[PDB]
């Protein structure tokens, strides 16, 4: 799938870095010979991290035409350090467009939805689990499409499992079904789907239920038995189909909470009035008011 052997400072300047931590190491560059604008991402590699592996998880990425994905422009490999260039959102999240803009329109939030899931839907037949859907990690690129990033590859999902390992602590006395259910995380491709559900409310309501709450005792207050799926907050804003939708997004139980295609059959994302207008609309908004 030619991973240039070449350092990637060759080809681009590295102008802003992108995300303020939450995506790692992503830069906005300009590749010198054209004019034009990319994303950088650096993926540390560890010497363990096998150089073939990798080779077949980014033909994947680059044979990828879902309209739901963000590109794959190429990728460099240089001193124990994988870059993948990928396309430049001047918009870039859902969460930076709210923060300008405010709550997105029950139809831009619709939209946005409708997308995801066809996205998702792409992730979860080539086996894959996102595992972090959230306004951060939606990007609206220019044309006003709505995009998940995949980074199904080996050495990326290696250094969340280095974070995890400090957290769970050292593995030696640990018994085998400790450390099986210690790696998955309890991450199973339908936690996508709750995922999105909260970003529903998110991109209504500008933050996720209980985001007034610490995290530690959310995650006490999430692992009680009698936990309840959150809802919308204003029941007169939103429809019947977005309170359903959320309802069926966040259901507890993962035996009997909807596949992203079965989610694509719902009222909320079937109906008439979606189309990408919605966006470019937004993207308006954003960058006048
Ligand atoms: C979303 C993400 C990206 C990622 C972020 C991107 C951001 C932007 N654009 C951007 O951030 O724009 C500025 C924000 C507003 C001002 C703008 C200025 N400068 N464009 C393309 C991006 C792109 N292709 C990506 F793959 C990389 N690694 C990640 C995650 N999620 C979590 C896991 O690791
Ligand atoms: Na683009």
């Amino acid at each position: 799938p030619d991973i240039f052997n070449r350092d990637p400072r060759d080809h681009y300047d590295l102008l802003q870095r992108l995300g303020g931590g939450t995506y790692g190491e992503v830069f906005k560059a300009r590749d010198k010979v054209s004019g034009d604008l990319v994303a950088l991402k650096m993926v540390k590699m560890e010497p363990d991290d096998d150089v073939s592996t990798l080779q077949k998880e980014i033909l994947i990425l680059k044979t990828c035409r879902h309209a739901n994905i963000v590109a794959y422009h190429g990728s460099y490999l240089w001193l124990q350090k994988l870059w993948i260039c990928m396309e430049f959102c001047g918009a870039g999240s859902l969460q930076d467009i709210y923060q300008v803009t405010g709550s997105l329109s029950e139809l831009q939030i619709s939209y946005v939805c409708r997308e995801v899931l066809q996205g998702l839907a792409y992730l979860h037949s080539q086996k894959k689990i996102h595992r972090d859907i959230k306004g951060a990690n939606i990007l609206i690129n220019d044309a006003g499409e709505v995009r998940l990033a995949d980074f199904g590859i080996s050495a990326q999902i290696g250094a969340e499992l280095a974070r995890r390992l400090e957290f769970i602590g050292t593995p030696y006395w640990m018994a085998p079904e400790v450390a099986a259910v210690a790696l998955k995380g309890g991450y199973n491709e339908l936690c996508d789907i709750w995922s999105l559900g909260i970003t529903a409310i998110e991109l209504a309501e500008l933050q996720p239920p209980l985001f007034d709450v610490h995290p530690l005792r959310v995650l006490f207050l999430m692992t009680k038995s009698g936990y309840q799926p959150p809802r919308l907050k204003e029941k007169g804003k939103w429809s019947a189909a977005f309170h359903n939708f959320i309802k069926v997004t966040l259901t507890k139980s993962p035996k009997k909470r909807p596949s992203a295609t079965k989610m694509l059959s719902h009222q909320l994302v079937s109906q008439p009035g979606l189309n990408r207008g919605l966006i470019l609309d937004l993207l308006d908004k954003l960058k006048n008011g």
